């Protein structure tokens, strides 16, 4: 009289999880754009745009969004459902790998979801070695009586790393369209290690993610492919470089609040690049990433990474959530941070030279800032920038510079410079949670 009796129930539960992740309130929108419009390289096009209140840090405890919280905990609950049951199922010898991968998917997803909750609602690990409040670690199934208190950021990372590490030992390395695989999980785990300052472990995981994905036939998009590769429909025979893709379909659409519709002047004209980022990017006019900018006349430049597949509306563009390019940048960062310049130059040069083969960082003693300056060009509109500055104890500095190629783009915010002491880099705990859970403590500066 329960929901998991046979393996296919696990597959059904995973399908539900991926369908939840596809929402524009989850990984087809809000969970992606958060780290861009709270940074320095993208902004809301106006205060009344969907991204406006995030860009302006305009939320209060009384009006803050609840979707990040609800969607991620929904996902975690179904992962728990799988994880509490999957090992009890008796299966055939020849279903073992398949079952191991299903369990690995659930573990990777739980780690991802708890990582997102922790970075959204808790101060960065390296501020105080995870001493601040993260969120509740929920590993079983909720009932009406469940009223957990927030664990620490450190405790959360313990769980995040444990789930992801274990997933890397269970997940298949095969191409798996719209699903998490070994190389995607290793790449995320490398990111999680960087945020924690575990650079040796970050480096090992990024390097192995690359070696494994490339043996499997994934490859960085060439300079020639880059401008249009985003609209390809990858397959096992042509994987491209996306290691985990959110698949959106004409017949299964996330709607007009998706990245595809927000990042387009044919959509909601919602979020664009800042002038300072345009000026940084165009310092090298042969940088191939200039070719994924879509200009609304001479007013705004949108990041045209959410390219619909053939026949589709921009609404149903897939989300390139984890890319091989990030494993390269993670390895570069971890190399710098462990004092291996040779290795940093090796990995960084692959990104640099794909953007423009006439450039090289050979002969440079690479700095963290050098690596992050490449990373911001590569990962613009994919949800990284604010976190990457803030996690490193750096100050986000919005620059009010003008450019005549994008002459309507200008900052419009009270908040131009901020670091990990700014209380609004964290969303407040949603009111519905505060109202329903008396063991829930609000983030500082809000109450
Ligand atoms: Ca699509």
């Amino acid at each position: 009289e329960t929901s998991i009796n046979v393996l296919s129930d696990i597959e059904f539960t995973l399908n539900g999880i991926y369908s939840t992740m596809q929402s524009s309130d989850a990984y087809s929108g809000r969970l992606v754009y958060y780290g861009d419009v709270t940074g320095d390289d993208m902004q809301a096009v106006s205060s009344t745009k969907r991204t406006g209140n995030y860009y302006r840090f305009n939320f209060t405890k009384d009006n803050g969004p609840s979707s990040h919280w609800s969607y991620l905990y929904s996902i975690i609950q179904n992962c728990n459902l799988i994880l509490m049951n999957v090992d009890k199922l008796s299966i055939d010898e020849d279903e073992t790998e398949y079952k191991n991968d299903l369990k690995g998917q659930a573990l990777a997803i739980r780690g991802m979801a708890l990582f997102d909750l922790t970075r959204i609602f808790g101060y960065p690990y390296l501020k105080d070695n995870g001493a601040s409040l993260g969120v509740p670690i929920v590993k079983e199934l909720s009932t009406i009586d469940s009223k957990p208190a927030r664990n620490t950021v450190a405790e959360c990372y313990t769980e995040i790393i444990s789930d992801l590490k274990n997933s890397t030992e269970l997940l298949s390395g095969d191409f798996n369209k719209g699903k998490v695989n070994r190389w995607a999980a290793m790449t995320l785990l490398s990111r999680v290690y960087l945020y924690k300052g575990e650079y040796n472990e970050a480096l090992t995981m990024a390097e192995n993610a690359i070696k494994g994905a490339e043996k499997e036939g994934y490859a960085l998009w060439t300079n020639e492919e880059y401008p249009t590769a985003w609209g390809n429909d990858a397959s096992a025979s042509n994987p491209g470089e996306i290691l985990f893709e959110i698949v959106n379909l004409t017949t299964d659409s996330p709607g007009k609040e998706s990245m595809g519709y927000l990042n387009s002047y044919n959509g909601y004209d919602d979020m664009c690049i800042t002038c300072s980022f345009y000026q940084l990017l165009k310092k090298d006019p042969k940088d191939v990433r200039l070719k994924i900018l879509s200009f609304d006349k001479k007013y705004y430049a949108y990041v045209n990474k959410y390219q619909p597949q053939q026949g589709e509306n921009i609404t149903d563009a897939n989300i390139p959530l984890i890319r091989l390019s990030e494993a390269y940048l993670n390895a570069a960062e971890a190399a710098v941070q462990t004092g291996d310049n040779a290795k940093a130059v090796k990995y960084l040069n692959s990104i640099v030279q794909r953007a423009n083969p006439e450039n090289s960082v050979e002969g440079k003693t690479l700095t963290l800032e050098n690596v992050l300056d490449e990373r911001r060009k590569e990962l613009v509109a994919e949800g990284h920038r604010m976190y990457d500055v803030i996690r490193n104890g750096m100050t986000v500095k919005r620059i009010d510079v003008k450019d005549s190629d994008i002459n309507k783009t200008k900052h419009n915010t009270a908040y131009m410079e901020y670091d990990w002491n700014f209380h609004k880099i964290l969303l407040p705990i949603p009111k519905k949670e505060m109202d329903a859970n008396p063991n829930m403590k609000q983030n500082p500066g809000y109450v």
